[PDB]
């Protein structure tokens, strides 16, 4: 029960917020850290999980993937046997299934492996959040496993870098964007939110390149401070956007039943509320 306890919780928490709240009215600082603080982690214990070798995989032993939705490596690699990445499967806006890939910074013996998911789950963003782990994509060409990665541009931002890449399976090649983020600490936020917004913004603007719509692969160390700041920013938005409200508890609610731990502080939480009430006022009008 206290599984079905946590689980409950996840599926029926909420706090509701109009956009005239949010902006103008919200929470207090304590209030928010008390609801923080209430939401249950949903963390896999490693003894909830029955994967064979998955330890060398796993950057940090306790951050582990909730196995309802993990994502499976297919049999495209001719050296590895087992389907384990450390990533599960998102929801987004009002729980589409799939949006989303969140995962950890891939490590040397996982490069394949995360090359290997852009491949056959057809992704084709990936949105790195940093702070300036292993180099995976190349200065200019590399081979990892099965896979050739080529840079075909890169441009500078204020707060983010975007580089077009190409990767080729076979005969076959497909472009990918990839965004990288570098002023966010782990477990801290970044000083101020205008730039998260305008990453925001960028990945809106991202045109679909795959063959079917994917998920949009957000990692970052652990895969679930940072990561989840960001599907939790990108979900407020489209709600701001779409209805002049936000939940947000229930945003993070949702994220925690598809990767536990999402959104790792309270300063986390806080920081959402205020880069929301930024979108907030950043919208259309007079």
């Amino acid at each position: 029960t206290p599984r079905e306890v946590t689980l409950h919780f996840l599926r029926t928490a909420g706090h509701p917020l109009t956009r005239w709240a949010l902006q103008r009215q919200p929470p207090s600082p304590k209030q928010l850290e008390e609801e923080f603080l209430k939401i249950p982690s949903n963390f896999v214990s490693p003894e909830d999980l029955d994967i064979p070798g998955h330890a060398s995989k796993d950057r940090y032993k306790t951050i582990l993937p909730n196995p309802q939705s993990r994502v499976c490596l297919g049999r495209a690699q001719s050296q590895e046997d087992g389907d384990y990445i450390n990533a599960n499967y998102i929801r987004g806006y009002d729980g589409k299934e799939k949006v989303y890939i969140a995962t950890q910074g891939p490590m040397p013996n996982t490069v394949s492996d995360f090359w290997e998911m852009v491949w056959q789950e057809e992704v084709s963003l990936i949105v790195m959040l940093t702070q300036l782990c292993v180099h995976y994509w190349p200065t200019e060409e590399e081979t990892y496993g099965p896979f050739q990665i080529r840079i075909q541009d890169m441009k500078e931002c204020p707060e983010y870098t975007v580089r077009q890449l190409t990767i080729q399976y076979q005969e076959e090649r497909r472009s990918v964007k990839h965004i990288l983020f570098s002023a966010w600490p782990a477990h801290q936020t970044p000083e101020s939110a205008g730039p998260l917004l305008r990453l925001v913004a960028e990945v809106e603007e991202s045109p679909e390149t795959a063959a079917h719509p994917g998920p949009i692969v957000v990692h970052s160390s652990a895969g679930i401070g940072r990561t989840g700041c960001f599907i939790a920013t990108r979900i407020g938005c489209q709600q701001l956007k779409a209805r002049g409200e936000v939940d947000i508890l229930g945003i993070v609610c949702q994220l925690r039943l598809d990767r536990g731990g999402m959104i790792a502080t309270a300063e986390q939480y806080q920081f959402l509320h205020h880069t929301l009430a930024l979108y907030a006022g950043q919208l259309p009008e007079e």
